[PDB]
Parts: C-alpha cells; structure tokens; sequence
C-alpha cells in the first residue's frame, strides 16, 4: 500500500530548507502530508505553504490542533515521520523526540534527511532575525512567502 | 573523603531517570543526599522523592533555600557531586557547571554516571510536553509520581 | 522514484544493529538490497545474511566487488542509500560521504535512520573484540550468524 | 592597507574570557572594535569596558545601535570579524552565524581564536548567575567591572 | 558495594592526566587497582606506576594480560570501574565500552571523571608525538616516569 | 609586530579546501608559509603547490624535514599558525594540537578559519578513495594537482 509520511514543523515561516526536505521526501514516499502544528496567521499561514509547494501532486498541507505528532500521524495513516538534521545539535534533538515517539507508537518510523549544504545554516529564527534589520534573506524563502513576509 | 553525595536537581518532576541515578549511586557512596533546589511544589517534591526512594536506607531527601551548590554540599558534609549525563548536550553542560564549582570549591569533587539507555531521551520537560497532550509516559516515572501527577 | 533501496556494507559480521535497519527499510521500500562488498567467506556471508533475512520478502542481498557506492546502486538500479546513525561521531562521517556522493550521483538520495538505543553501541568491530576473549554478545548476532562465529 | 575586525558582542558584563580575546586579536589586527550591540546604562557599559581596555592602543569601543553586525562592520571599514569557541555548542552557533553574515556580506571574513582554558567554561550568563547567590568571581571579571558589579 | 574500583589502561606511558584521576579516585573508593594491560617493559611500567602513586596507601598496581575489563574487574573483586573524559571523542568513545561492559557484566558500574582542565589536552599518544620531536612534556609526567622516558 | 603566518599540513594531495583556507588568510596576515611536512614527492608537492599558489605575492611555499610545528614557525618568524575546521572531529583535534603549542610555544598563536560550505565534507583522505574508483572529483582539485594525479 501508500508509505504516507506526516512531516511536522512550526513552519513560520516555511524556509528554502524546508521545501529542499519536502521535494526530496516527495520521492520518497507515496505522500507528504505537511503538518503545521500550532509567529503566523495559520489560515494563510497554510495558503502560503499550498501556494509553494503546487507543483508536487503528492504533497498537501494540513493544520492540526494541538496533540501528539504520532496521534496525527496515525489518523491520516501515516507510518512515517519525516525530520531534517542541519547539524549536531539538532540531531540531539531530533534522537531523543523520535525515542519518545517510538516509545508513543512503535508502529511509526522516524525517517531523516540531511540539510543540503546551502540550506544547513538556516532556520526561521535565524531568518527572523535577520529580516527583522533589514538583510537580505530573499535565496532563503519561497518567493510567494517573501512577498508576505514584507508586509510584517 | 567520607563518601557522602549531594544529588542536586529540579525533579520538577522526579523520573526513573533520576531513579536509576539514585540507585546506582546509592551503591557507590555510603550517603546520598537528594536536593530539591527550589511548577510543582516543594514540600510537595520531597514526599513525593521519599516516597519513591523510601527502600534505599542511604538516601534521604532536602529542600535546599536556594544557593550555590557548593555552598549546600559543604553545610550537609557532602563531599561529592553526583551528575548524570545523557548526551553531549548535558556533557558540556555538566562540565562547565563543574568547572565552576571546582572554582567555588576545590576539595568538592563532582562525579558522573551516564544514563542507562532506557532512559537516556527522558527528561522532565519533555515528559511534561507529553503529558500535556495526553501521552502516556508512564513507563518513564515511578508510580507514585505518576498518579499524583494525574491531578492535571 | 523508484523505491529501490541499497544498504551498502562488508557486513562482517552482520549484526542485529544491520538487521535491525533492513527490518525498517523493508517498511518503506519495495527493495532492499543489502550490497555485501568484498572475516568470512563471499558464499559463507550471502548464506548467512539471506539466511538471517529469509522472512522478508523485499530484501535481497548482493555481493559486490569493492568501487563506489553510487556505483554499484547505478549497476543495481537503486535510487536511495539507507544509512545509519548510531551517535554523533557516524553522524560527522556518514554526512561527507553523502554529501560527496551527492557530488558524485545528484539524482541519488541518501535516506538515514537512527540505531535504534538497544544496538546504538553495537558494531561488527565491538563485537568482534569482544568475541576475541569470550565475551557472550549472542544478544547483539542473528542467532544463525552468532552459530557460525563460534565453528571457526 | 589596515587589517581591522569588529568584536561583536553583549557584553553583559564584559568578563575576563572577552579580555583574553581582546588582548589576542589587537596582536593579530592593526586595529579592533569592540561592539556593544546592546542593569547599567550602557552609556557605562562603554566605559567599563573603556577603561578595562585602556592599556591597549589599538582598541576601541562603540556601542552600535541594534543592526546588522556586518553593516557595522561595514561602515567602520572592519573587513574582519572576531569571534571566539569555548566548546562545541558555541562553534555550532557561531559556525551558522558566519554563514549567515558570509552570505550577507562575503567580503568580509569571520575568524575564530579558542577560549584559553582557565576561562573555556566562563560566560557571563553563568558569572551571574554565581554573583546572584554570593559566590566569588572576581578572578573572572576585571577588577573595574567586579567592583562597578556590587551594586544592584 | 565494596568500595573497591579498577582503572584500566595502558598507561604507555603514565601521564600526570592519568595521575590526577587517580588522586581523585583514591578519595571516592576503598581501594583502587591500576589495571595496566600489556615502549617499557611490565616490570618498568609497574615499578614507575608504582613509584608515581606511592604516596597513596589505598592504590594498588597490577599487570593484566590483555583480556575482557570486566573479567579481569571480576577477578580481582573490584565493582566500579573508572574511566576518564577529556572531550566529546572521549564521550562517545567511553559510553560504547560503558553499555557494553554492562551487558557484559551488570553489577560493575562503570564511574566517571572530567578531565582537571591543565590535562584535557593530554594524551599519551600525543605526550609521544611531542617527545619524539624533543619538546619539553615534564609538566605533563610525573617526575620519574619523565626521568625514565628520557634514557632511550 | 608583522603579521605572519605558518599553514602546516600534509598536502597529499592540496585540495580547493587548502587553497580556500590559503586565498582568505593571505588577505588577513602579511605573509603565508605553506608549510609541507614530508605518499607524495616534495619537490612535487612544493611546485604544485607553488604553481596552485602562483599569483598570490604573500604567499611562500616550504618544506619542513618534520620537526615540531612551533620550532619550524619560530625560525620562519611567524607569530600564528593557521588551521582550518570543517567539522566537530576538526575542532576537538585542533583544538588539543593547538593547546599543546600554546604549551610548547606560548608566543605563538593558533588562529581558526572555518570550511565554507562548498568543500567542508573535502578532504585528502576521501579524495583519493574517491580518485582511487575512478570517481569524479575534479572540481575539488586545483587543475594542475588534478592533471599531475591522472599520472598516478
Ligand atoms: N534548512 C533546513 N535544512 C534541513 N532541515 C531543516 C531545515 N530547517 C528545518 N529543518 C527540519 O525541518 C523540521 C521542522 O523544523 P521547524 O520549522 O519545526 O523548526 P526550525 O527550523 O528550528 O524553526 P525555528 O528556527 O523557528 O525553531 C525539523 O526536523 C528541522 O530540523
Ligand atoms: N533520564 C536521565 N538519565 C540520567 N541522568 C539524568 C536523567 N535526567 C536527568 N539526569 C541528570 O540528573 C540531574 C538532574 O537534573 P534536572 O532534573 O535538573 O534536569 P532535567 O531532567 O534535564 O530537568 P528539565 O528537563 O526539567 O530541565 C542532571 O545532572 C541531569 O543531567
Ligand atoms: N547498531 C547499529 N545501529 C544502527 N546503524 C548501524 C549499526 N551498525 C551499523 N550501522 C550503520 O549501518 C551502515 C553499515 O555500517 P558498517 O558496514 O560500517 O558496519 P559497522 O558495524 O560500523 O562496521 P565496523 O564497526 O566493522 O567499522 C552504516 O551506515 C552504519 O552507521
Ligand atoms: N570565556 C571566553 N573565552 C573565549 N571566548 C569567549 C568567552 N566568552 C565569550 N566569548 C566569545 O566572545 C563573543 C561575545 O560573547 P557574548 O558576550 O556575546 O556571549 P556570551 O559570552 O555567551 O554571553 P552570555 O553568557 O550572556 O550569553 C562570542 O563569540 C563568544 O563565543
Ligand atoms: N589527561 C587526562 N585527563 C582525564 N582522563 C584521562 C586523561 N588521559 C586519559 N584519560 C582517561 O583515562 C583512561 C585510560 O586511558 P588511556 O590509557 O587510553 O590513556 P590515553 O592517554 O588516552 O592513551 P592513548 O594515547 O594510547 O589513547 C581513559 O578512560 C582515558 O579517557
Ligand atoms: N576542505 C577544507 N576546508 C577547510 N579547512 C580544511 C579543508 N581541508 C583541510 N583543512 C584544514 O587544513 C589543515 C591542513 O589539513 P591536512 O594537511 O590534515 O589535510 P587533510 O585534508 O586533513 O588530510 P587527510 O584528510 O589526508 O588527513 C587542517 O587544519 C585542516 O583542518
């Protein structure tokens, strides 16, 4: 059957690196289901994601009120995770949430990519800040989210 | 030295993680001292830490008025730190946190046990995140805590 | 793509750890080719790992001279290298040699899964050492294998 | 021409591990520039650090309002930023930050010296801390700034 | 348990970071054992061992062929086995031999100490380097075993 | 004081990494020494090198019968020694080379450029496996190292 994969993230804003993990992903699995688990207006927060991502057929986006990771994953019959690693400190991270998750439901598995080197220093807290004086971290965002991430 | 052990944490709230710690080091020092260093409650931490360590005859429990460490140890007779590790997070931590307290007090030496696998992802906070959202981590805090942590 | 997977090792001996990811691979890809490049011998190490592998139906295993990596998954018509992390000292290796294969084959993606934490201190060259002097590590061999470790 | 770097930094306060920075970089630059990018005004702050740096002829402080790092640099002609490691932690964070301000201004070269080891674990969030519960940094402050700091 | 610990090494040759760990073992345990498992010959390296640590009455020193730590631990009735960390490597390194001593042999605990920050550099390996170019280590060595080590 | 610099290395072979670390520092210090301690010829290496190097004025290439690094920089007369860090194994290695030369040389001083991204998993080492294959890494090389390595 489908290998769904749920690939959860604050997403605000959705980055260059997150897109990099989702097209990858998308030839990975039969689905990407991008989740925006909830700083941003989700309901655009989500127009803005669909808008990035139109040219992928298996990937879509989805808002889920607050609960577990795995409890909406196994609800939308994902038995996957997907998760990015830039570096040593996320990798810490990201070891000890997919224990817990393995601990939650052992049915899941927790998948990782690695950052592609342009994309390994970035993050939206650093991309945030950045804007937040004025840089130009415009090679760093979907278009579509640059144009919105102006009027902020 | 005399072989006596101050265990200084939040235990906010106390795990098998801990546990594990305090076992095994019940095994090594003729005394360990438990410091509850001041959400959760004080005078409720250490009922709670009693009554979960009531079976080891050289452990007992305080609630230390908040202080340096070092300053704690010297006025029980403590002569030894006792820390866990579970990943390089906590060992550089840990380290420079030892560091300091060689400063502050030379003749305290701070000793290290690495977390038994089973319990190297739990911490309380990340219990806490879990429980918040119905996650069942029972397995990962004694009974005691568990149920009197259910008043949630 | 083609979920068509090479899991690339000398596998001397394969280890539960080994085993453990090509269980989890299994999950996700039509194919799972465990690439044995050529202490047994060639025809011994394919008898043992398609005998410790037999119960799954999409794991194949193939004996391939030593060259690239990106090579052989070329040869083999493999789209995904599955990798694994055990801490963070596999993590600093296993990301230049994907990055580096990256360079070599853009079109082929490196996919990583962390040891899961009862083999995540296992390694064939651990093991090995301590089979040297006796140690009983049955507990970290497919039971075929661990059989076969003790005839020679 | 003149090799000159901007010291970026919160300074809060300026401890004896910045000193050692300052005192290595004004022998490897023509000339540095502490910058306060901003307890006491720091219109004292400036001169804290003033007159910890006094004997040093080619040493300057400013306090450049909140923006950009590498524009500051910029406008003061600093082609070089100075940044020191204490440990793995800091080298993750400064490695992004340097990709993130080479990405912004790739004319410029961020450069890195180590901690020296008796000030490796010191940061002046943990002095703080320590001063808050009445343990003894002095040997970690310049004298000027230990006693400005026993005031609050 | 008794407080009885083994420190296991090669000891090639016996550094003052080696010397430092067990000054400070000999305060936390009954009785330590320098396991030195087989540059100088057995006799040499048990002589100058000896010497060095003469001035602590509950430290021990005994040859071992190479063989399984926890047997040789087992053999000679010690229950904690103690190891060092310098620096992230040392870490990693440790906690694999750790668990898998623990599979090995659950009643020996495997206990821990940081590097004292003048030794976190030092190796015996690199103490050699350095010899073998004629730079100036006695600060690194005990004294003898320096006099030694200067007569081939 | 004039600013120069010694860049000890093994250079079998230079790669774009190398010559990156050289290209940045040249702009930082008066003077580079390349420093090529003596499988690879040296009069080789040393016109290679020096080819690879060619239009840069305050760049100078030698050979060193191996002697310790700081002897070989104080009879160049250079106060600093250039190293380059691509990764967490990078740092913790120079960073223990680097304290013993502050050991054995406290006027000298170590000073880190970090990799930049293009060439950050790039190392002689993996290199020639790759090269050794067949694999295509030409883009890594200088182009006079690249042809003179076809020979081989
Ligand atoms: N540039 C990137 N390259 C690869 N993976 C990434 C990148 N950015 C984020 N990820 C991965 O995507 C997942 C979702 O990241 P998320 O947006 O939730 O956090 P984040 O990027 O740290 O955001 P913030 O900086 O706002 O905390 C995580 O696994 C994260 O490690
Ligand atoms: N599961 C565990 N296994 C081993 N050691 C642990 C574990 N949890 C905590 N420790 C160690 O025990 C001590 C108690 O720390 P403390 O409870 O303050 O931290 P923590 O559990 O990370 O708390 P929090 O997550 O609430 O910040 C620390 O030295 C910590 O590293
Ligand atoms: N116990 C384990 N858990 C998870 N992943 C593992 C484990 N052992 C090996 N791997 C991963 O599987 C792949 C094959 O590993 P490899 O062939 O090097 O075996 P190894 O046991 O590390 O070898 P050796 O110890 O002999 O060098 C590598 O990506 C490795 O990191
Ligand atoms: N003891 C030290 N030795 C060497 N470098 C240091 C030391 N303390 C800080 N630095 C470096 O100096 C620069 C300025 O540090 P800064 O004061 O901004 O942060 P910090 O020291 O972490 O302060 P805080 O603890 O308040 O966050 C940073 O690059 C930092 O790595
Ligand atoms: N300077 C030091 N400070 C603290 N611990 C140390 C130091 N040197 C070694 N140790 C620890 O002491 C134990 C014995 O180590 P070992 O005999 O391997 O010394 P070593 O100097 O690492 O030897 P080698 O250079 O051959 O690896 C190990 O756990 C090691 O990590
Ligand atoms: N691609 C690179 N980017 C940045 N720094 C580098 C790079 N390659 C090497 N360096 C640094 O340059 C210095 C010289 O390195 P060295 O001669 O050991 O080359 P190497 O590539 O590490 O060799 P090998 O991998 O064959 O051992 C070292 O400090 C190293 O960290």
């Amino acid at each position: 059957m489908r290998k769904i994969a749920l690939f959860p993230g604050s997403f605000d804003p959705m980055t260059n690196g997150h897109l990099n993990l989702i097209e990858r992903s998308a030839k990975l699995f039969d689905e990407v289901i991008i989740g925006v688990f909830i700083l941003f207006t989700p309901e655009e927060k989500k127009y803005l994601i669909e808008e990035a991502t139109k040219e992928m057929p298996n990937v879509r986006v989805i808002m889920q009120e607050t609960q577990l990771t795995v409890e909406s994953a196994k609800s939308l019959g994902a038995n996957f995770l997907i998760r990015g690693i830039r570096n040593v400190k996320d990798y810490e991270y990201e070891k000890d949430i997919a224990k817990m998750n393995q601990h939650l439901a052992p049915e899941i598995e927790t998948v990782f990519l690695l950052a592609e080197e342009p994309y390994a220093h970035v993050s939206s807290s650093l991309l945030k800040e950045v804007l937040r004086f004025g840089g130009d971290v415009s090679d760093y965002l979907p278009p579509n989210i640059y144009h919105a991430l102006k009027q902020k």
